[PDB]
Order: structure tokens, then sequence, then C-alpha cells
């Protein structure tokens, strides 16, 4: 096994946890700030998570901001950004899912970019000449993506159908109000969605080459175990609460940085899978839930090591030969999801498979043409992932 | 099975970890301060970790205090106080392992604190008055209290026989380098003690009374199975910089705060063994070593759910009734404090008991009244736990 490089984890979030969590919300923000509270579709409206945010900041200047989609539109957000820099907002409070806390990670950046730039040039460079960003802060609606605290985001220019992601540091929130009883009206669809990504995540840093990092592979396994367990139970019990606190801590976990620092990081499945998205309007973890089991059995060899870890630390299975272990647990995961109500076929979301040239195409655009964490999923290789996911 | 209580999450030590980190070092120190480096009886001087520093700071206004020797004591912490008021220190830079980091803690809030006012108000009040601190960085050369990336300290008076802790976020380190290289050069008596400490800390978060915190549980259970793992390792292979390495970020990861937040904590061993050093000197984790399996065995009936959990999880004990699975466990981890050479019996180190009475009165004196989860812990159970600890 190789060694841990080196690395530099800052986590800086604070997370507001549990029942009535935005009793600690007002606190947080300067009490001077002009607040743009952002928001997605609607349901906030109609769960009344909006009016309690609006309650709890009550007398403040604060401005709304709605309609953040799901896979958020630069086309939505500059709106917000042409909004924010007319009104000199100085704090944002994202209230809904990943899309609406990364819609307004991209307007805190994209309101401080230089003038001229047209701000989608953030994401042509992946976010690393981002100087600064208006600060913000969350309440998390939906568990799934650990954007609440982490310093990554994914937009899409609905136009030219492109969905990619940037990352900055100054785009880390600086806290999260997570309530478990604020998840209780998500749709089962949208729980499984979380569950999935929220596995996915994981073993994007922890089904790799092998590092002998213990804790991070205990910690790792702690929230694959967990989201097995407890995943199931929050579609069949939507309003049990310790089954939502544990589904939502395991998300938060699974990307804050802290499973994968120094390891080897994967995330050609995600790569894969935005293309999907981007073309066909499959949501997220729908996706991963197509790409992963056919791109673990391409790359069963550069991960035929943490796939027997897997096996038998997340699945029990100890029992065969490697090759007999490792399909059996890329059966118990494409099983899992499916179970979830997450389907792990294209075929199933009505796809042929012909569009697969054109997804290469936009792969090659996005500069996505070595992926993995072997820098070894070439074009072809690429093909013959979504040529046997079909 | 009960659940998590709300809580209020915030880690914010920025950690530079690996081989040679002490390279991002001097960036994260202002330019314009004025530093104070603190450190210990002079294993820094000897090893070249102190000249690694002060070469990694080479030009910057930089100044020396050592002699903070273990269980950092007041009068000496004091001297250091009058040295950052007179001075004008800005920022402090810890060097060492936890009784310089804990006394650097001390000497960051006792300089801010009003001059009319013995600093030492701080240990009496447990910190809750502190409004402010000097900033300070840390150097790790010894893991094992998780003081690099917590808000806790515990200071001596030597003089009235005192060992006390106080608590504030305003001497959280800013940051902290994690070196594992700099572990090396532990006597094997320390790397047993920091190993006992991390394992400690992480039972008295997790071996408590049963909540459905599954992240929780899985994360303290992998700190545990690692320090299991590669504790001995250690010990057997000193210069093995995966297994150093694994050890150093398991110590940090059991008291940074996430395996504790809004779960039940114990404590009581720790405040137990405090009045042990205090007394006789004893090294923090040899009292935690005594005490421990003692008072596990006093309180098998409220730890039941999570003795057995733990005997299952972290030591494969399955067969047998409830009472045969709790003795193997307690005796596991009895076996597994000696056999890294640190002895679990008060008679171990030459003491035969007969200072329990003073020992009570102590605990009576720092208020250690109703110890434990359950707050139940009264000086008549102390008495018992000490005394099956002979
Ligand atoms: N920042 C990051 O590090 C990452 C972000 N990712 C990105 O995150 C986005 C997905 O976010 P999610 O949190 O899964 O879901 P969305 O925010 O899109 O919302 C999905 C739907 O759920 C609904 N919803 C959210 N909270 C609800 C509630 N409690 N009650 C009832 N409905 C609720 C939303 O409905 P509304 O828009 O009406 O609010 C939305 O339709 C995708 O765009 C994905 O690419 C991922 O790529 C991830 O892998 C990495
Ligand atoms: N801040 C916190 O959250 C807590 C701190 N605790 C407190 O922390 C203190 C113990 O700290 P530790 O890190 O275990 O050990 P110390 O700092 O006292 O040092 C012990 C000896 O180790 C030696 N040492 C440290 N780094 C070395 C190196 N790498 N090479 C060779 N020798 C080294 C030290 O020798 P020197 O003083 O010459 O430097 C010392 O004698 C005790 O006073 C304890 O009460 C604990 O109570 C803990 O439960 C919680
Ligand atoms: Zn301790």
């Amino acid at each position: 096994k190789a060694g841990l490089n080196n690395f530099n984890l800052h986590t800086p979030t604070r997370i507001l946890f549990g029942k009535g969590a935005i009793a600690g919300l007002r606190e947080q923000i300067p009490h001077d700030a002009r607040v743009l509270i952002t928001y997605g579709g609607g349901s906030v409206k109609k769960t009344g998570v909006l009016d309690q945010v609006l309650d709890a900041l009550k007398g403040m200047d604060v401005l709304e901001f709605g309609g953040i989609e799901p896979n958020p539109a630069y086309e939505t957000l500059m709106n917000a950004v042409k909004l924010v820099r007319e009104q000199k907002v100085t704090f944002l409070l994202a209230v809904g899912g990943g899309s609406v806390l990364d819609g307004t990670k991209f307007i805190a950046a994209a309101a401080n970019y230089p003038e001229n730039i047209d701000p989608w040039h953030i994401l042509q460079t992946g976010g690393k000449e981002i100087k600064s960003a208006i600060p913000m802060g969350c309440v998390l609606t939906l568990p799934a993506t650990g954007s609440e605290s982490n310093a990554g985001a994914v937009i899409s220019r609905k136009t030219t159908g492109d969905k990619q992601a940037f990352h900055s540091a100054h785009v880390q929130p600086v806290f999260a109000v997570l309530d478990p009883v604020y998840t209780y009206t998500l749709p089962p669809r949208q729980v499984a969605n979380g569950v999935v990504d929220a596995f996915v995540h994981t073993v994007e840093q922890y089904v790799t080459k092998p590092v002998d990092a213990k804790i991070h592979d205990r910690f790792a396994e702690g929230i694959l175990l967990t989201l097995i367990e407890d995943g199931p139970k929050a579609l069949k019990e939507p309003e049990n609460y310790d089954v939502r606190a544990n589904v939502m801590w395991a998300a938060t976990q699974a990307l804050n940085g802290l499973i994968g620092a120094g390891v080897p990081q994967d995330w050609a499945t995600h790569m894969l899978g935005h293309e999907l998205t981007a073309m066909h309007g499959l949501d997220h973890a729908q996706t991963l839930a197509i790409v992963l089991p056919a791109l673990w059995n391409e790359k069963r060899d550069t991960k035929r090591a943490k796939l027997l870890q897997y096996a038998e630390r997340v699945w029990n299975i100890t029992e065969g030969s490697d090759d007999e272990r490792i399909d059996a647990a890329i059966a118990a995961t494409r099983n899992f999801f499916e179970q979830l109500g997450v389907p792990t076929h294209l075929s199933d979301y009505g796809l042929d498979g012909s569009s697969i040239p054109a997804l290469l195409k936009k792969l090659e655009e996005h500069g996505m043409t070595q992926l993995g964490e072997n820098h070894d999923i070439t074009l072809d290789v690429s093909r013959r992932i979504y040529e046997a996911a079909r």
C-alpha cells in the first residue's frame, strides 16, 4: 500500500444541527448586512421553511431571489448576479438543496469577478482565478451533496448543454443549518438520490488506489454502512427523526474534505455522469447509479484491492476468487441503488446509447479525456463504460 | 435508543499534515506579527525540530520561551505571560506536545485577562469568562491529546496540588503542523501514552448511553480499531511513516469535537485521573489506564448497551452472556493497555491506595461530585472505583 500524501485541510463551516436549529441562525448573520435569501422552485414556500427563515431574520435588511432549479443554470443565476451588484448585497443565505447552495456559491463569486469578464469563465477555469466572494451561509433542505460544508459547486449553461464544476475556498459557507425535520417533506425520488450521491461521494474517495490510511478507510466504510442501513429506512419511515438525522449527517461527512484528505480520488463516475445530466436531463444521482457499476467492472483491476476491502467491510463478502467477490460487490451495489428506486441502465430512462458518440464529444470539449485516479480513462474507455451501462 | 441532541460544531483549525509539512508554516503567520515560540524541557532542541521552526521563520521577529514541563505548571506559565505583556507578543507558536500546547493556550488567554485578577481564575471558572486570547498555532511532536485542533487545556498549579481544565473557543489554534516524522523520536512510554489517551478520549464519547448516532459510532469504532491495529506497531516499527501517520491522525480525530457532537459524554475517567497526576505525578495516560477498566466494571449496568456494542464492533466479542461479553471486553481493553507498556493497577506504580481519602477531598474541592454521562458518580462511587483500581 502507498502512503498518505501531504495535505492541507481546512473545514471552517459552522454546523448548527438538529430539530429547531434555525434558532441559532440570526446570531450568525452580521446585523448590518444586506441579506439576499436564495431559494429553489418553490417547495420552501409550500413547507413553511422559507417563512421560518424570514421570521428568524425579522427586522433585518433582507431581499429574496427564488427560482434556482435542479442543476442550477447560469441563465438563472445571472439574474441574481445583476441584482446582487445593483442592490449591494453583502451576505447570501441559501435555502434549499445542493442546486440552491451551488447556484449561490456561483452568485457569491460572480458578483466579485472582474466586471468585463463573463463569469462563466469561473467554470472554464474551475474557479482557480476567484480571489474573493460574498460570504454565505445555508439552510439545507436536502441531504445529498455535502455542499453545505464544502468549497465546490456544479453549474450548468443550459443554452449550450454544459454542466461543469468549480472549486474555491472563498465559496465555502460560513455556516450551515442542518435540521433533519426539514427533510421529511422530500419526495422519495430525492431521498433516494441523496443516499446514492452520498454513497458515491464516499466511494470516489475510498474505492481507489490502496493507501494505508486506516482512519480514512474506517470513516468511509462507516458512512457506507450507515447509508445501507438507514437509507432504505428513510423511504419506509420518512418522519423517523433518528433515521433522517443519520442520513443527513452521513451526507455532510461524505464530502467535507475529511475522508479524501491526502488520498487518491477518482471522480470519473461523476464526470461521465455530468454529461448524461447535461444532454438528457437525468437527475445527478441517476447518472451515478448508471455509470458506477459499469465503471467498477471496467476498472476492477486497478481498483482490485479496495473493491475487495469494500466487499468485505461494507457487504460482508469474503468467499470465492477475487473476481467472484468483486462481481458480488458490484451486484450488491447495483441492487442497493435499484431497491432505493434508482435504476442502473440507460435503457431504464429510455436512452438506447445512440447518444454515446455525442457524450464523448462533450467529454473531449470539457477536457475529460484522461479520467480516474490513474488518469487512464480515455475516450475509448469512457465509450466502453457508457456502452456497458446501456 | 435515544436521539442526537442539537449541536453547534465549529472546527476552524487548519491542518498542515505530512512529511516536511513545516514548509507551509511561514505562510500561516502574519509577517508583521511578533511571534513567541513556546516549547518544553528540551527535546525539541535535541532532535532538530526547534531549529526547523526558527529556519522556517527566518528574518521574522521571533522570541523563545522554553521550560514547559509535562502537566504545565502555573508558576512557569506566568513567567511567559509577563514576557508576552512586556514584549507585546501578537502571536504564539507552540512547538511540542499537549503540555506545551495547553500551556500556550493558557498564556494566550491569561495575557489578555484583566490585570487585577489572578488568571488562575480561568481554571476556577473553566474558561467561561475569557473574552479574548492571543492567536496561536502549533507544531505537534506528540500525538495524544488532540489539543492541536480543540479548544481545551489542562493546567496545573503545583503549589496547591491542582490539575484542572478550561475550555474557550478563543484558544482554539488557528493552525497545526502535523508531521508524523517528528513523532519518530518519542520514547516508547510516550508513544504508548498517546495511543492510550486517544483510545480513552474516544470511549469517553462512545461507551456511554445508547443514542442512534450511527456515524458517531462508526467513526469512534474506527479510531479504536485503528489504534488497536497500529498502536502496537508504532512501538515495534517507530520509523514506519504509515503507522505513525495513522496514530497521529487517530489522535487528532479523537477529540476535535466531531465524534462527540450532540452525544452523551462521560469524562469521569479523566476527572478521577487528573487527581492521580496532581497528587502522585503519574503521566496522564497512566491514570486513564488505571481508572478506565475499574470504572467500566462499576458502571457496567448504565453502560451495558454500549459496552456490548464496543465488545462486538471493536473486539469481535459475540459469544456468551452479556456479563461474559462485558468481562471479556474490559479484559481485552486492560490487556491492550498493558501490552503497550501501560500498567493498569495503582500497585504497578508503587501506589497502595492509601491516598484515596485525600483524592476524594481534592475531587470534592474541584466540584467533581456528580461525574459521568448520568451525573451519578458520587464521591462514594469514586472511592469504590479507586479501590477497585488498586
Ligand atoms: N457542491 C458539490 O460538491 C456537489 C454538488 N452536486 C450537484 O448538486 C445538485 C443536486 O443537488 P440535490 O441536493 O441533490 O438536489 P436539488 O437541490 O437539485 O433539489 C432536488 C429537488 O428536491 C426538491 N427539494 C429540496 N428540498 C426539499 C424538501 N425538503 N422538501 C420537498 N422538496 C425539496 C427541490 O424542489 P424545489 O426546487 O421546489 O425546492 C428539487 O426539485 C446537482 O446539480 C449536482 O450536480 C453534485 O455534483 C455533487 O456530486 C457535488
Ligand atoms: N488539551 C486537551 O484537550 C487535553 C490535554 N491533556 C493534557 O495533556 C498533557 C499531556 O500531553 P502529551 O502530549 O501527552 O505529552 P507532554 O506534552 O506532556 O510531553 C510528554 C513528554 O514527551 C516528550 N516529547 C514530546 N515530543 C517529543 C518528541 N517528539 N521527541 C521526544 N520527546 C518528546 C516531552 O519531553 P520534553 O519536555 O523534553 O520536550 C515530555 O517529557 C497532560 O497535562 C494532560 O492532562 C489531557 O488531559 C487530555 O485528555 C485533554
Ligand atoms: Zn486525556
